């Protein structure tokens, strides 16, 4: 509930490569590390509990289904395979509770989101994180990732990114735990990595953009994609993500540090901001925002025999849902019927999860966090219908349950 | 550009099964068909070119990545496997042009979207379609699917669904072809299919809701999820999608038909609305709206050697981007390096597409519509770096290209 500041950093794989090839000592590469060091030192000294982390995936985990604002709500995130194998990094921990509260505020502010778990983070996240935070056994803080769909047009306007940041500030502020939160925006600065224009940089624009983002970010809010691509290269226009982070900070900030280095394709830059707090009181008190965020499901606990699939439940039931979900794969559901024990022995399921499936504990699974639709599919796999599951939920024989219906009929989701 | 009207219909897999099992002869099932018949007949008579089709995926194609408003932008859609094989239905065609236009308008109105291609349509979609539209040989119209994330809370508010429908109206009207568009809302009415409350129905509310949706929909815009689930059962609350459809229609509509039937778990209902056009001209002209929708990328054409990855290019490049994307899978990439021709032979790629990859035609791939990040993965897989691809983009040797950089370094996205 206290924002301590935030940082902006390039995410080019140059950075990841430098860490992985130990170019630390090499003077050609060294300005990257000198650039990142104060940010690294600040994070080690301030110890945020959670860093809300703004980046874009580069058509690695996000491709056939591609969303604008994708909130990472899961327990952990491993590195993604980008065609040369996963980087040797430990998973970083998420924060489902914080993520949930943020989702709730942002949805009440009429932003449309995506939620995701269990997919890798590509270079867009782990390239700079790997230089900013020591990563033995785990990582110094939690992150709540926000993956932004900045590469498939149309994308949200610069001002939408800004306005997201503003709502994010209040959401974070109003989270009812006394914890420290830093905000990161990655990407940029100028670069183009495609077409005959590949190799474009604009240091003059980079300096001005840095200056304006720090001290007059509202001046940037009428910039178009075209404006940003013309001045800083096609992919350099990813800096709208810097506007999101900056919008989540105080109207004025202390620039603790900034760095600029252009060795190759990309202007590698960092910026470190100390939040200055709110000069003005907020239009809406934390108390009132918290009540407005929960008003959609206020009173929902009064509904008996109902297990709302909220984010916490989605996270709790993730492994088992994910396993049951694979029953739509013909080779997987074949192994499930024929050699279930072989499939369990290979899974990441707890004994309790295996046992619920093995016992066909219909209500037990709903209770646990399984969404009915996973049970619907399992039913189909076993050649039994929906009515069988419903009767099990009611603790009744199929015949007794069928008496509650206006007609006695049967059906399933089975195809051909 | 002309909206002819819209229809609301239940999407329970009772309907899909009723059709696949030929239950039209059984009087217990008969009235499912009796209810759908007028909507069937209206469709055959009116012949819309495209149905803009609002449904929810029941955690089949959307699970680990789950978005609020996911717009189907691809060429065609096949039925999904839901554990019992795909239903025996021919693919239905998309409308990438209409979908791109709608994206542009909705984003300008500050709705945050997801874009998807190539994933199957579950019972949310094909269940009622299979009874609404003959499919002996393909389908009578195209669709643009809007998959709504109504199952994992927090979801967007009732008023947000409605407002989406309000912009969608203008989005469709402003589309510059004289096609006829129908709009479909699916789901409902009262049902609950999980927990000890499974089997809840409330006919008295279903009737009020039908009444109010037809003739006073704005009186529904204050309903919370709690209101909807309490009155209509947990899953019954998906009727927010009916609201979205209704928002896209004229403020007043003529109800041509409604039906209601409660055999088993779900209240199976249909509503058919005739659009009445616009009483007064819109707040914003079609032309001003298109201006607003296009301004972010206006004058992007003046940026040389640059190929914005817009939706049309995402559709054009889908097959090949998909194929290259699979380079992230260890087994796939090993086949790619070791027997590319075997891999090509198995794939759905065209000869041109195969050539582009075979010849390592970097810039030719960009021109074709391959996004660079697929090429980045491909270079990594092949043991070469980003520099190599950038040099080819420019038509320079690597040493000649390195001279344009401040330092001559090499790097890639390779892991362990
Ligand atoms: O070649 C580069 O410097 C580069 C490559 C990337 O994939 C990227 O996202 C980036 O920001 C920079
Ligand atoms: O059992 C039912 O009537 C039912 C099952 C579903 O999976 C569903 O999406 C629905 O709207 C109704
Ligand atoms: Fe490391
Ligand atoms: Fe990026
Ligand atoms: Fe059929
Ligand atoms: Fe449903």
């Amino acid at each position: 509930a206290k924002i301590i500041g935030g940082f902006a950093v390039s995410h080019t794989p140059t950075i990841a490569f430098a860490h992985d090839a130990n170019k630390y000592d090499d003077p050609v590469w060294a300005p990257i590390f000198q650039g990142f060091e104060p940010v690294k030192q600040w994070l080690a000294e301030q110890k945020p509990d959670v860093t809300f982390y703004v980046y874009n995936d580069h058509m690695t985990s996000f491709f056939e289904h591609y969303s604008h604002f994708a909130l990472g709500v899961g327990e952990e995130y491993s590195p993604a395979d980008e065609g040369g194998g996963q980087r040797d990094l430990p998973p970083i921990k998420g924060d489902p509770e914080l993520a949930k509260h943020i989702a709730e505020c942002l949805v009440a502010d009429e932003f449309d989101l995506a939620y995701w778990q269990g997919m890798g983070l590509d270079h867009g996240a782990f390239s700079p994180l790997s230089v900013l935070l020591p990563h033995e056994h785990g990582w110094p803080c939690r992150i709540v990732p926000l993956q932004c769909g900045v590469l498939q047009h149309p994308i949200p306007k610069a001002r939408r990114f800004w306005n997201f940041g503003r709502s994010l500030r209040r959401a974070i502020q109003s989270y009812p735990r006394d914890i420290k939160v830093a905000i990161a925006g990655t990407g940029g600065l100028s670069h183009q990595v495609h077409g005959e224009r590949a190799g474009f940089n604009n240091t003059e624009w980079d300096m001005e953009f840095m200056e304006r983002l720090a001290n007059d970010p509202e001046s940037l809010l009428g910039a178009t994609v075209t404006d940003l691509a013309k001045k800083g290269g096609w992919e350099g226009a990813e800096v709208v993500m810097w506007l999101l982070m900056r919008g989540a900070l105080s109207p004025e900030v202390k620039t603790l540090h900034q760095s600029y280095f252009l060795p190759s394709m990309t202007a590698i830059a960092t910026m470190l901001f100390e939040d200055q707090g709110d000069a003005a009181p907020p239009a809406e008190s934390d108390e009132a925002l918290r009540a407005r965020a929960k008003r959609e499901l206020a009173g929902v606990e009064e509904i008996e025999g109902t297990y709302p699939f909220t984010i916490d439940r989605a996270v709790k039931g993730f492994r088992i849902n994910h396993f049951l979900h694979r029953l739509i794969e013909p080779d997987f559901r074949k192994r499930f019927v024929e050699d279930p024990e072989g499939l369990f022995a290979e899974s990441d399921l707890t004994e309790e999860e295996k046992s619920l499936i093995r016992n066909r504990d219909w209500i037990g699974m709903i209770h646990y966090g399984v969404i009915f639709f996973m049970l619907e599919k399992m039913a189909a796999v076993l050649g039994i219908g929906n009515i069988d599951v419903y009767a099990a939920f009611r603790g009744l024989s199929v015949p007794e349950f069928q008496k509650t219906r206006n007609a006695a009929i049967t059906y399933s989701v089975a195809g051909k």
